[PDB]
C-alpha cells in the first residue's frame, strides 16, 4: 500500500508533494497541489513544510529551490529531465548576447538555474506575450523553446531571436495537421485546446493557445475539448470537470521525463530523503532576480 505508506512518510518528514499536470494519474491522485511548475513553486512560498517532494523534471525542482531555499527539494528520480531545457547552454546565450548587447535575454521557466543566471525576466507560456511586450527594447532574446518563440513574435510584433535555433519539445512536437484533420472527424464538436510549444501551423487551428493552467481557466467556454498537449492532462481535466468531455489529440504523446516519477520511487523519495536538489549561491542570485521581476510584471 503505497498511497497508505506515503501519507505516513509525508506526515512524519513535514513534507509537502507538488506535482505537474503532466503527472501520472497515481501521483496526482495523492499530490498536495497540482498545477504547472512556476505556479507549484510560487505556491509553496506560502507554505510551512520542511521538505518539498516535487513530481516533476529537473528544472521545475530547481526553480522550487530557488524559490525555497530554506526547504529541502527532493527530486523522486535525476532521470526526470526536460529535453529541451538541456538544448539551451550559456554558450548559446554569451552568443546572440554578442551581437544583440541591447536586447534583454528572456528564458522561458523550462531552462536550467545556470540558464537563468544570464536571464534577465523569465516567462512562463502564460505570461510571455504580456512581459515581452511590455519590455523597453525591440529585440528580444528568447529560448529554449523556438515555437513558443514564434508565437510571442506573431502577439507582440517584436523580432525575437530564438535560441538556440533547433530548440524544442518533442512531446510537443509531435502533433502534425494530420491529428488536427484526425480529431475534427472524431469529436466534431469538439474545441482544440493546443499548446504554444506545438508548431505554429498546428497553432494556427487552435480555438484556445494556452499553456496547462490557461487550459484549466478557459476549459469552461465549451463543454467538449480535444487536447493538443501531454496525454496525462486529459486525465487532470476530467478530474476537474467530470461533466465535459476531454480527449487527447495522441495517445503517444508523452513525456519519458515525467514518467520517471513513479509512485514507488516517490515512497523511496520520502524515506531516505533523496535527491536532493541544490543550487549554487551563486546561481540562485540572479535566477531568483529574473523571476522576481516577472512576478513584478505580473
Ligand atoms: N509548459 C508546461 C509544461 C511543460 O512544458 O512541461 C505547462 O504546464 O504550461
Ligand atoms: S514536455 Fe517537453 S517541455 Fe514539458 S517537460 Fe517533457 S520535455 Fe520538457
Amino acid at each position: 500500500d503505497l498511497v497508505e505508506e506515503i501519507l505516513r512518510l509525508k506526515e512524519e518528514r513535514n513534507a509537502i508533494i507538488l506535482a505537474h499536470n503532466y503527472q501520472l494519474p497515481e501521483v496526482q491522485d495523492i499530490a498536495d497541489f497540482i498545477g504547472d511548475s512556476l505556479e507549484l513553486a510560487r505556491r509553496a512560498t506560502r507554505v510551512d513544510a520542511d521538505v518539498i517532494v516535487f513530481a516533476g523534471v529537473d528544472f521545475m525542482a530547481e526553480t522550487a529551490k530557488i524559490l525555497n531555499p530554506d526547504k529541502v527539494v527532493l527530486i523522486p528520480s535525476r532521470e526526470a529531465t526536460c529535453a529541451m531545457a538541456n538544448m539551451l547552454k550559456v554558450e548559446h546565450i554569451l552568443e546572440a548576447k554578442r551581437k544583440y548587447p541591447n536586447a534583454p535575454v528572456v528564458l522561458y521557466v523550462n531552462s536550467t538555474a545556470e540558464a537563468k543566471a544570464y536571464a534577465d525576466v523569465t516567462v512562463t507560456s502564460a505570461n510571455a506575450v504580456e512581459v515581452v511586450k511590455k519590455l523597453d527594447s525591440d529585440v528580444v532574446i528568447f529560448g529554449p523553446d523556438k515555437n513558443l518563440a514564434h508565437y510571442v513574435a506573431k502577439m507582440t510584433g517584436k523580432k525575437i531571436i530564438p535560441v538556440p535555433s533547433k530548440g524544442h519539445c518533442y512531446v510537443h512536437q509531435k502533433f502534425t495537421l494530420d491529428d488536427v484533420e484526425r480529431a475534427k472527424k472524431l469529436h466534431p464538436n469538439a474545441k482544440l485546446m493546443i499548446h504554444p510549444e506545438c508548431i505554429p501551423e498546428v497553432q494556427e487551428k487552435a480555438d484556445i493557445i494556452a499553456s496547462t493552467g490557461g487550459m484549466i481557466k478557459r476549459a469552461c467556454e465549451w463543454d467538449e475539448w480535444v487536447v493538443f498537449t501531454e496525454r496525462e492532462m486529459v486525465y487532470r481535466l476530467r478530474k476537474l470537470y467530470p461533466q465535459k468531455k476531454f480527449y487527447p489529440a495522441r495517445e503517444d504523446a508523452f513525456c519519458i521525463g515525467m514518467k520517471a516519477i513513479t509512485l514507488k520511487n516517490i515512497y523511496e523519495s520520502l524515506k531516505d530523503m533523496k535527491y536532493k536538489v541544490e543550487v549554487p549561491e551563486e546561481i540562485a542570485r540572479k535566477a531568483r532576480k529574473a523571476i522576481e521581476r516577472m512576478l513584478e510584471m505580473s
